[PDB]
């Protein structure tokens, strides 16, 4: 099968970095073309009861702040087997059970700079899409609850330049109109800032859809990290959104926040992020959306890592506001 | 739909750069695999009268002087809407209204080294295929007159490293067997040579097709550029071609030349390029052509920019002659 | 048409390099996703008797020791003409006549580090898949005899950075259940280690398939090399495999070895490699296989080139063992 998401976003960014040239560069209007082509298949092997499944999805063909061009396999790309009895196992490049919940519902609309890859923790809060990963997805037992479980090699291990690995698990529970989410991920042998780290991230969350037209999601994230030199860091974050859908319209208010990081017992002042976002979406077709979105990002003021050099965050480049329109079509 | 152009060229180059090792290096026989695969589609949204359109085109799969492999989106890749009433709007990566006329017909056959990206002017004479763009194509009003018009982000802005932008417009008028072309492009906030430039380019041209089998095109290009330190540059260029089409064959003669550059009123000596080109083409199928090509490029001898360092031109590598055989098939 | 090979390998590698961190980095468990998507077609031109053919095959989508993402055109990608009388000609990216035999049958299962790209000789033993190649494949005359013949530009030459080139020829003769193979390749103008090399490689081999289910292959590879400073190098290599195919299973035992490199008549001690490999295969479907494989690589302990710095070989990273299971699906 050929499949694709044709998706373009026109976005104006006004930056407030404290330098006018830096404000001018990062800022301006760009087109964020997240269109992608994928190939997929299912296949019943003659001599194996579980059905063979496979997918190869390409990258964004021209995202903003980046050059043109994507290859096949840049996004979720795997082989695997699936069964009605025990769910599906997948090998290759997938979302980690923890990341999947961070991305959806928790990173939309436009909350990703804070809640996705934002944050000041050292090491690796979690992995997002990772190659060399095996992920088991359980069925929806009793039409109520599901389990996601994965282990994989780390970013350096997949280039033969390290021994990092990671494991994660997530569970979902249906409670009438609500879904309770809980997820966990641990990263080991993470080499950065001249140390070897261990990360542990925990997430709990709720999403609800109700027949009156209101839907909401709410998540709490607690990320801990310990270095080989004995320093321990802790960071909190949360994300929530409110949506009222009436006819062909969806109103959404989104908010997320990273809180001040705690290092070895000290609160580092001004290491917190938060973003507030509003989005109005029009269901222009059963297979497409049009949308307008506004967001305000207030990022942290900086922090150094355990090598006495600045630690990169989504706040490095500066505070900014974004006004965007976009379209997404699925085939 | 899937579409593609299968295009292979066997080309011999004899260089005259003034160094024999480099003449041996750059010269020789190479294959120019300009093949590309694309996907495109249209869709009628239920709640939007204009027809939705999109295209994702890949790069040359193995061009000469480069490595193998191309990504999806390296070429014309966009979304847009269409109306029979007001034409079509496209957001994404498109040819600029001026570049389209520079490329076709004015760069064929093999005049591109001189007329396309050749030249000595500073800044950016024009953009060619440019990402982060909106381009409107008007209908052929009265089956005679059409407008092509676009505004877009610059090369640096699409990486968040500048605030360069550009606007462009082109118009075509049908006069019996003639089409009159006139185009313009202006680039602003272009950073190069330690300065910030503004470019303004103008083009006029005529192409004609006659029932006896004669066709020709002729273009005149005028590029001026102003740097922030007050230096002003001006350069003229021209391109013309003559073809006699008889039966399954087309004979072609091409010429293009860039003239000496003018900086602050001073003519820079020997900064002019020109190419004479001959091509025989065989219509091997309604969907394919074979061609043979001979081409002679005489390039400028060099110029320094306003940073007292050499300015790169298509003449950097040296004068050269080229003999080509090739095939192009459309599906 | 679209075609593909969906191929994933889970492999544990135990290195024995003489450094513990290097054993930690290079070794471990990884996923080797050698999946690829391809496009190919044929066309009968109205005015040309031989049929036009073309192919664009993509790279490995997320191989081991590498990052994710592959372009269209990284593998066999060509245009060409084919006729029942005279076979087929191909221009573009293809395997050299010699390389095809080194790869198949002689590199399976897991003999590639030694017999494929392994060895200690200087210059370029052979090309494998190389762009800018014209390769002719003759018909199977009398269902007994076939020829493969190719000439091409070299790896530096395809970037406008050299004048290396190469030509090669191979032939196969079917004798009942045996096939006698002979191949040759000569590379010229190879710039490496501060000299200019000439390599000449010769190959002979036999393949057998018997009605009882036994198949075998065995090849003898002889590599010669001469540098511009007068140095002469010689290396011999060999590969063999034994197979029993019964029902849904095929057992494979493979061995290959490079012998000690001889430079200027003097044998360099411990410049020899060898690999032993066993693989058990399950034909899970007419279109797929599952397999388990174990292999042990013993590589040479080091070698200097003609610039007195280490010459890179397949052993530079260290000895290792590998245990892997995998799946392959064809569509
Ligand atoms: C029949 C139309 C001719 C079009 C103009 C030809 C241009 C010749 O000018 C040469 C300029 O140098
Ligand atoms: C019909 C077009 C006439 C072509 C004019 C060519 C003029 C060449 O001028 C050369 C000047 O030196
Ligand atoms: C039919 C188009 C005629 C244009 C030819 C241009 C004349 C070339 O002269 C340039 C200087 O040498
Ligand atoms: C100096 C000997 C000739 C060099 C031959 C190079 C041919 C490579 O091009 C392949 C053409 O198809
Ligand atoms: C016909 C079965 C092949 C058995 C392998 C014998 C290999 C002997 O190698 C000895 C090396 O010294
Ligand atoms: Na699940
Ligand atoms: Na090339
Ligand atoms: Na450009
Ligand atoms: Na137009
Ligand atoms: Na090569
Ligand atoms: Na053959």
């Amino acid at each position: 099968e050929v499949y694709g998401i044709i998706a373009m976003q026109a976005a104006y960014r006004d930056y407030d970095s404290g330098d006018a040239k830096q404000d001018d560069n990062l800022g301006g209007m760009q087109l964020n073309n997240e269109s992608r082509i994928g190939f997929r298949g299912k296949k019943q092997f003659a001599n194996f009861e579980p059905t063979f499944i496979w997918q190869i999805e390409g990258g964004y063909v021209d995202p903003s702040f980046g050059g043109e061009g994507a290859g096949l396999g840049e996004r979720d790309t795997f082989v695997g087997f699936e069964s009605a009895s025990w769910g599906q196992v997948r090998l290759g490049r997938v979302l980690t059970p923890m990341y999947e919940l961070v991305d959806w519902p928790a990173s939309n609309p436009g909350l990703g700079d804070v809640y996705d890859w934002g944050g000041a923790i050292g090491g690796a809060k979690y992995q997002d899409r990772q190659s060399n990963t095996i992920r088991w997805d359980s069925p929806m037992y009793a039409d109520k609850f599901s389990i996601d479980a994965a282990v994989g090699a780390g970013d350096k291990a997949g280039l033969g330049a390290g021994d990092d690995y990671w494991g994660g698990i997530a569970a979902h529970y249906k409670l009438g109109p609500l879904q309770l989410d809980a997820a966990y991920e641990g990263n080991r042998n993470i080499e950065a800032e001249g140390q070897t780290w261990e990360n542990n991230t925990y997430l709990v969350g709720v999403q609800g859809w109700f027949e009156n037209g209101i839907s909401f999601f709410a998540q709490y994230k607690y990320m801990e990290a310990d270095a080989s030199n004995g320093v321990n860091e802790k960071q909190d974050a949360m994300s929530a959104g409110l949506m009222y859908t009436t006819g062909d319209w969806q109103y959404k208010l989104g908010y997320a926040a990273n809180f001040d990081l705690e290092r070895d017992g000290k609160t580092l002042s001004n290491t917190s992020d938060d973003v507030v976002s509003a989005q109005i979406m029009y269901f222009v077709d059963p297979s497409a959306v049009l949308y307008a979105r506004a967001r305000m990002n207030d990022f942290n003021e900086g922090l150094d890592g355990l090598d006495d050099a600045a630690r990169w965050t989504s706040g490095t480049n500066g505070d900014y506001n974004e006004y965007s329109v976009g379209v997404e079509y699925y085939f």
